[PDB]
């Protein structure tokens, strides 16, 4: 399980890739930066995905500070890469500058404590990971409020500038 | 888990409707009815999904054999929706004649014991169901080979014409 | 027990050949084979043996596709050796042209999930296993309601077009 | 299991009756009688069938003795009916004038101590029970050799003759 | 142990309240209304406890979202009054508008689950409680950066807007 | 019980009475190469004429010459077997023995082959065929009052020595 | 053993050897309100010529007139005791007893009485005293070739009801 | 726990010698000797200690047998040799002729099997032990009954005799 | 064990009273009166025993604080007596005005944590019980240092001021 | 837990040192010398510390006996530190001359057995130990009653006495 100072759970599994490929992501080939692992419940939901969507739109700032960013859900593969193909318009995910962990077994989110048992979803946690794979922050959110891309990049140069 | 001639496995579970919308089904309101329950791996496959269209086609020759057909699927019933919105010449599953479960929580597969624990999703296990809700027959086929309409229809007959 | 994509479950047993001597056969011996094993409930049934006759009948089909065919029950050698001298139209069986598993002990019948414990007697469970001894698909049916020859044909077609 | 002077271990189960019928036959459906019951392995075993024979020749003088006597293999009814149907002289039963036990599910050989676990078959086991349904007397034989009528009648005198 | 959509885990504890006394505070005791309860690790850190004294600063914008704020450590009530008999200059904590709990046995850490075992303290823990005393959202920060006033009233907001 | 045809036969040494007179102990796996008769008696000196005893003791040379051994057993003492040998056939004793008899002191070879009434402390009326290989071949079990045919064993005896040979 | 000073003396009910020669059940029970010497032996028919069971049976109207009863035991059956008693005196036998002789065919007695040889199933040569409340009160214990002596019982009992009356 | 024919239970603990001195003893330094271990249960007893005397007064008859006599009891050195500074005359012990063991730690006396849990004192055991070390004969008398030094030396040469 | 502020651990016992008489004494029977128990480890200690005569010969003074003194060790009723009998000059101890508890089973040691079990005797233990039978203090010496009289007055005035 | 004449129970904490530092201390750093560890509750306390301040002010007549004064409570090192820096005169600690240490696990606490559980805060308990490490004597108090300097230097100076 997920705690402070600790290492980050392990994981390796199948996620959409930016270019629309498939490919296999563990959490140990980050080592060298920070992550922000992020989930959400489902693809397609009647929610206008704007929290998956403002992550995206602003990965090149959290790289800058050398940090990447991963989302996750319990969904397929092909189901990521469907919700990309749909149209943002239409409610649709539209191009993603992030990869999406397709979290099929929901072991990510079980280690991570935010899977909703009863429902099989996840809440939507998210997790700041640094260089060194110690998980440094916990974020979760129950399913209808969404996270703040400016807070977790005021974490990330809280924690960048207490480092220097 | 499934036995022949015990009571198939209960459920009450979140489908997507003919019509579109979202509804609780349980398999004891079937009870009086033949039922034909049907598991398949993933949505938004690159399988042009020939089979859960096939039998969406002939619900009709099940209908009027007192047999209800219903799909299931680990996916969500947000993805069950999408798909159906898809386009059946683009890969889609376009309109459908069945409902389609929303096994989020993968139980109504493993009480049917068709998961694959390591993928997190479904064989292709079909299972006849009587009036009486006991478990009749079992079909399960590895993920590439699909079942056969013809067959289970074959196999309703037999069993109907064993009642007289 | 038995499971899709795993080894099918070992045996070693008195089996009654063909041309009417007792023999011991191992699954293992068919490695490099297709199998098509298939369970049958008693010898000398009030049910005509059309069944297992079909599959008889039929055997070089299966052969022609790299398939042996085997079949099983819970009846002695001798029960076989003598249901075989019995005339098929007298309700008997006559030569068969594959090898019938005397399964004694009901471990084979156990071991594949298809003995009914109180009746002590198998199922009409029919296996599919592959040149590397891995199972592939599974039917099994209620006693009254038989199999077919063409299905597991159709089946067997199937899944070596996937291999090719 | 058995015991002497315990209650002999109970069982309800189909035999084959000397008319060629089958029947439901109680162990303490004979209360009030003596019993022998006695198992042998296998119907149709290429040794002439002389010791069960032996014992269906001879029922007069176990009833002249208020005793019953009764035949149990873990064969089928149906395996038994074909056995009698076979011509005596052509290694046949012929028809019985004692009920034959069909021990299909094994457990009576099981209670009676006598089931060859590794061959599925039973022992030449013989055991006699008072009219009080308690076990008086224990025989088993190795497959190989047979019992004596004569040595039963003798036994069951020597018990008569000291309850009188 | 604390999940989202489970009741916040009870306590009971002494905390300084605003005016300067000590009084036992009950978590059911604001049923009816949001909370934000949050812990810190230590009084007297040489941190400048600017994080603390900003929740206090802003109580009444919480306060008129009928959110009450609690603040939370291991240290004891006297502990904390005398922190707050401190001078804000000389780095103390100057006067509080918010209660501070005692939590001198940790458990409230413990079932809140961001007491760091080894050291004896508690996580910079924040968790928004709704008026039916349901856990809603859990942030976590290691040692060295702070929470924000405007996120934690962010999520409140959004919250709120969802309930109506 | 541990005694299951075609299973080893429950292993003993135990203190005898030889037909001499003397105390010796026996091993059951001393006779191996030999097929041997062991058959137990609830006690000695009982009111019943121990004719069954006497009967197996009378007829030795016939098992012998059937290259097979024959030893009685009960949980009576080494002493009182002896003693009952020293007793006149005539007057309800047993007279000399040309059988040893096992005293299962223990009560352990009785249980063992599974013939000890518990409530008794007693032996049932229990004989054993086992081969010259140790196996136990055949188990006949008699209720207290009704003895067990020197003849029939003798029968089975044949019989087995017959699968033998064809 | 749960055979410990000051507590109830293990309860029993068995067969036993009666002075006139027949069988009957006899329960520790049954001498509530009287003192017991309860005493074990080995064997029946043993090479010690008989003396010490034999010097407690001559010298019962000693105990009785102490208000005690005397009680001999052995695993030996009740056949065994019989035929001992029969046998002349002088022979080695016991010759007609005086005091009833429990037949421990079970050994449970033994046992609860801690006295058990367990490898060769018999019991040493103890001797337990116990009071009219049922209640034990000592304990001998020798080991096979030591005999106990009479009169030392006898001090012992008239010790412990000295001490009742003052 | 002491058993007839099995190495009587090892000790070494102090005694009052019977020069006055303390010393520690050990069971084994008595290997090539009988010995006469006794218990009582308290020093300084309202009832004149006859029964230790009597043995102290007789140690030349036991060790005449090439037999050592020990006593013990629970009390401590000091209390054993305050007793024989006591005048016997007026109620006292006199010095003796014997050790007397000081079992402090009651072990000795619950390895014996002698000990009264409740009053945490001995009876009146008493162990004949042979040069071996194995116990031969066990002797317990509840409190108020003395034991015999004739009766021990009765023993004795019965003992002797026997190994002579 | 005995533990602050928890009932001290209950005891009744046989006692050397101050007239010379034995009886039984029961913790609770004090209950209204503080308590101080003080356990020693033998009688007869070629240590003189000032110690034990210190707290008898200042009784009163204890008693008109409304408290009981009560000496304990392992030692027997009729060591404690004759210990009483002895002259004080001689390393007895004289009449004494407490009553001594004969802790044989040692239980009562065992109980206030104060057993060397090794020793089977009790260390230098003195415990302040209050009217309410809660204990209010632990002293604890090792064998070769007193305790202070003095030490003990100035706790029970302590004691007493704060109730008052 | 603490035991006289065993290893007093090791630890190595962050203490206060006299000059205003913290630095870790361990037990067995004070191998060589006798030392006087005593717990108080809690910093801060509406009782004005002179039981504290009574041992700071007289280290020397401890230190001149070859023994060390250690302080310990549950709080807080800077809890601690600040308290020193709070005037003795308005109720604080003033300088020290001795190490306080904080038990900020209260496992210094348990392993001497003076926690109150439910508290969370330490008995006033004070434990002798010798250069050896061994423990050598136990005083607690009930939280409303002060300890003795005298009284603890009495101690030593008869233990030390008793080494000579």
């Amino acid at each position: 399980n997920a705690k402070i100072n600790s290492p980050a759970p392990s994981f390796e599994e199948v996620a959409l890739m930016p270019n629309g490929s498939f490919k296999k992501i563990s959490l140990s080939s980050y080592k060298g930066k920070w992550v922000v692992l992020f989930f959400y419940p489902l693809d397609f939901t009647f929610v206008c995905p704007t929290e998956v969507i403002a992550f995206s739109d602003s990965v090149s700032r959290f790289n800058e500070l050398n940090c990447e960013v991963l989302a996750c859900s319990i969904d397929s593969e092909y189901a990521h890469l469907q919700w990309t193909l749909q149209d943002r318009k239409k409610g649709g995910l539209g191009t993603m500058a992030i990869p999406i962990l397709a979290d099929k077994t929901k072991n990510i989110a079980r280690s991570y404590g935010v899977l909703e048992e009863s429902q099989g979803v996840a809440y939507r946690g998210l997790f700041i990971i640094d260089p060194h794979g110690m998980l440094r922050q916990i974020t979760v959110n129950d399913m209808p409020v969404g996270r703040s891309v400016e807070e977790v990049l005021r974490l990330l140069e809280a924690f960048q500038f207490v480092e220097k």
